[PDB]
């Protein structure tokens, strides 16, 4: 599982030629670890083996990956902003998209990317059946919109990967 996933990130980056792409796995307690990472000329630092507090991932957003498998972050420069409301959303995700061709992310996560030298990142999750196992993410330091065609093939690759983690799991 740890070996396969490492190989998966190597070919993936090559296909997108993105500066950095890493695979992230979700643990039952909310914590996750970086088990796969590729660097575009050591441009970005290696976060391999580092743990990211679960508190970093709320809940409403995580459900959307499990329910709709669709989320991307736009040009931090375009200044697209997201905000919460007196009320909280949950199962409401049962709705398919229903938003402009773009998705805004609150300013908190936005600068975090800026602080990381990232301006636009594509997000694709890894899931099996009704369960979400991890989160894939590509980092683009400069504006780079995604194509509807390439997006699926990858979404499929992720799905193909999500399937691998499932099939490999039985082994252990
Ligand atoms: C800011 C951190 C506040 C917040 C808002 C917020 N952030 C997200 C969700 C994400 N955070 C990501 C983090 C990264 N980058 C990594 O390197 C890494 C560890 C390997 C991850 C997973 C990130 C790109 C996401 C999306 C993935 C996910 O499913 O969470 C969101 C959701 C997006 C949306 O607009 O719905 C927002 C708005 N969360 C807080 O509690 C902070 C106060």
């Amino acid at each position: 599982l740890d070996q396969i996933l490492r190989a998966t990130v190597e070919e993936v980056r090559a296909f997108l030629g993105t500066d950095r792409v890493k695979v992230y796995r979700f643990d039952p307690e909310g914590h996750g670890t970086v088990v796969a990472e590729a660097r575009g000329g050591e441009r970005l630092p290696s976060l391999l083996g580092l743990t990211f507090p679960a508190g970093d991932i709320p809940e409403e957003a995580r459900r959307l990956f499990r329910l709709a498998q669709v989320r991307v972050i736009v040009d931090v420069e375009a200044q697209s902003r997201s905000i919460s409301q007196p009320e909280s959303w949950g199962l409401s995700a049962r709705v398919p998209l229903g938003e402009p061709l773009q998705r805004p992310v609150d300013p908190c996560h936005v600068h975090y990317l800026k602080s990381m030298g990232v301006a636009s990142s594509l997000v694709v999750p890894l899931m099996h059946h009704q369960e979400l196992w991890g989160l894939l993410v590509s980092h683009h330091a400069e504006p780079r919109p995604y194509s509807q065609e390439e997006l699926q093939v990858v979404q499929l690759l992720a799905d193909q990967v999500s399937i691998a983690i499932a099939q490999a799991e039985l082994s252990l």
